[PDB]
């Protein structure tokens, strides 16, 4: 009932990179130097908005965000005052780097000068401010804001949509700058450290980023205003991201397998996240990566193997009869692909009942989600 223990993930530090595979990663050094540069720029910028002695404004709004940035409303809705205001809110909360934080309703107030971009604790009473997820692609962050911005733009007059376009381009420049030298993407950028520095597939983070750049490269969904020079970069970026997905797929000696929520930017092997999230193949995140690859027009054999492989392991590992409909363990043992679970105490188990109910509840360790990649593979194998 207790497989092993969960070790912490490894931050992408200069020492991990100092192991230069012969002037091969002078790229990663530059990458970190830019990350650090931007980070300071971010903090100094917010600080510059406050006046000496001026009390901190209250923390910004928090809660479900994506639902305040609907991307499927009718065209007309994007010309309304309601949509224009969501855009203004969006434009006001973009970080100097060009990104956005998560869990922030954008239908309320505009960010006040000196007010945090994403969120912080109330400064109870009786410049060192909180800095977590200040530019993330988790929970659909950044990607959603850029898509919304583009919808509004596409339904307004060119002469009346400069701010939204400009914030959109900053957002696209943000996603381009944060991409790893090997095409992957970190959950937070500028780099915050820890498992946040891992190539993040978790919550569709990387897939969403790649689909966004793909669309930009194509000039669709309202990105027709994007300069060709930048659309070319988004294309190259999307190709790099696809490659990454390919060079990261877990190969069980000969066979191909799933992917797992996060991978080390240098090791490429599945790494860990939180105390209760050990390095391990992920059913749900694999199904998403698969659905994404099956979307590719004229896949290379490399991409063809990846799809066929992942889809297979998704079938070698299923569930008889949380029962009636096909099942999958959120996580599967890299060694010996079998259901795996964990707890807030770094201990890896092989039974949900061997976990604190606090973790046994809320968090979902089993799921039917993967099925989506199966029905998809069917029609996909044909034209390939
Ligand atoms: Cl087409
Ligand atoms: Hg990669």
């Amino acid at each position: 009932a207790v497989i092993g223990m969960n070790e912490a993930a490894s931050a992408l530090t200069p020492s991990r990179v100092s192991s230069l595979p012969d002037t091969q990663r002078a790229a990663w050094q530059e990458y970190l130097a830019r990350s650090e540069a931007q980070l300071s720029r971010d903090k100094a910028s917010l600080a510059a908005e406050l006046a000496p002695g001026q009390p901190l404004p209250p923390p910004p709004a928090e809660g479900k965000g994506a639902d305040t940035m609907p991307l499927d409303k009718p065209a007309a809705w994007y010309t309304s005052k309601a949509a224009r205001h969501v855009a203004d809110v969006i434009v006001s909360f973009q970080t100097p780097a060009g990104g956005w934080g998560k869990n922030q309703p954008r239908d309320g107030a505009l960010r006040l000068p000196g007010q945090h971009y994403t969120g912080e604790n109330v400064a109870k009473v009786k410049r060192d401010r909180d800095w977590h997820y200040v530019g993330t692609i988790d929970n659909d962050a950044t990607v959603t804001e850029i898509r919304f911005l583009a919808q509004v733009v596409s339904q307004l007059a060119p002469e009346e949509a400069a701010p939204y376009r400009d914030a959109a381009l900053k957002g696209i420049e943000y996603l381009l700058a944060s991409q790893f030298p090997n095409g992957g993407w970190p959950q937070v950028w500028p780099l915050e450290g820890g498992y946040h520095d891992a190539i993040t597939y978790n919550d569709d983070a990387l897939v969403h980023v790649a689909e966004l750049l793909s669309d930009i490269a194509a000039g669709r969904d309202g990105f027709g205003f994007v300069p060709p020079a930048i659309r070319t970069r988004a294309l190259e970026a999307t190709n790099a991201a696809i490659h990454c997905i390919v060079e990261t797929q877990v190969v069980q000696d000969g066979k191909r397998l799933g992917w797992g929520q996060q991978h080390d930017a240098l090791t490429l092997r599945p790494t860990s996240a939180r105390n209760f999230e050990p390095a391990a193949l992920s059913s749900t995140e694999s199904a998403r990566i698969l659905l994404f690859l099956m979307e590719i027009e004229a896949p290379s054999d490399a991409v063809k193997q990846a799809i066929r492989g992942g889809v297979a392991w998704l079938n070698t590992s299923v569930i008889r009869d949380q029962g009636a409909k096909p099942l999958w363990s959120r996580f599967y043992s890299l060694d010996g692909n079998k259901p795996v679970f964990g707890d807030r105490d770094k201990t890896i188990h092989d039974d949900v009942m061997g976990i604190s109910q606090e973790r046994r509840t809320g968090y979902a360790w089993y799921t039917t989600s993967p099925q989506k990649a199966l029905s998809a593979f069917t029609k996909w194998e044909k034209r390939s």
